[PDB]
């Protein structure tokens, strides 16, 4: 059913490699990374826009978020995209987060959010959000609790969305926006 | 770089499998499906809408347009997509393809024919398909420049689909199926000589 692959998927635990020992593409005919830290190493998915950001060889200062899907590749842990730029410096910003619930009218609170980085993925936000959302507003709790959005506003008034009805798209898991630009985030639940 | 990957992708074999033996999703979690024919086995990743089709459990009735790639995946040769239905019975057509050269003025066409043997089809095969035609017919990537153009199947409403030469055929987009019974016409653009 649609809801244990969200409730199943979204309760997988994440992992952040900040700087990683190294991620490398070693064909061009090849869709993905192999990346590690700390002796550990990861085959990473290039599956949208991000393949073309990583040419065949090394690419340092550079970021992995995890989330390990069930499938072996190479012989390794798979995850897809959540690569993006190390930081520069260090940089932490707390923005809000309105949560309104359509009942029919409605209920809203505020809440903060923690970032960390100043170029993040899609993955990062859709999964930190929604488990985020798992652990207080009762999300993929029920069969009944799956519908809403999630939308990470910029300053700049653009937006982007997550439809909380189905998984981040894989293509969509590679992208990333400026994290020092994320004005405001808003979330909307449809169930009780 | 970009061209060499283009070479070197479209020029992999082929596999049909059609009337797969078996199609199975292990897990509700999983991003593919265990397939197989004939003693052959294969895992296929469902990246795109596709993966909505095929829920837990198994499936039959179904073919296979694989393309394998250099990911070895649960122990297995790997392929993106290309599922569709298999045939409710004996289906063919044949369909022109006009070809011209763009250049920004497309000089005069080259007319061929394509034959579609399915009613279902993968934007998968069609797009590969096709472009092994233009590496055959047309020196589509013989060379550093012959690499820009696209390949337009257009539909029987006025709808179509494009291919951008300039890169692969989006791994999100290799599940996608048309109905092979209502492609009208394949208008090829190249851009080079
Ligand atoms: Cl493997």
């Amino acid at each position: 059913h649609n809801y244990k692959s969200l409730k199943y998927y979204y309760s997988k635990p994440s992992i952040e490699l900040k700087n990683l020992d190294g991620l490398y593409r070693q064909k061009v005919t090849d869709k993905g990374v192999y990346v590690w830290k700390d002796r550990k190493d990861y085959f990473v998915g290039l599956l949208g826009k991000d393949i073309e950001k990583y040419p065949q060889g090394e690419h340092d200062k550079q970021d992995a978020f995890l989330v390990i899907e069930e499938e072996t590749v190479n012989g390794r842990q798979y995850s897809i995209g959540g690569l993006s730029k190390t930081n520069s410096k260090e940089f932490s910003k707390e923005v809000d987060v309105k949560v309104t619930r359509k009942i029919d009218s409605e209920k809203s609170k505020d809440s903060k959010f923690k970032i960390t980085k100043e170029e993040i993925s899609l993955k990062e936000l859709d999964f930190k959000l929604r488990k985020k959302l798992m652990e207080e507003e009762k999300l993929y709790g029920a069969v009944n609790n799956r519908k809403g959005k999630i939308v990470v506003k910029m300053e700049d008034d653009k937006f982007y969305t997550f439809e909380l009805t189905k998984k981040l798209q894989p293509h969509r898991m590679g992208d990333t926006i400026d994290g020092t630009k994320i004005k405001e985030i808003n979330v909307e639940l449809e169930y009780k």
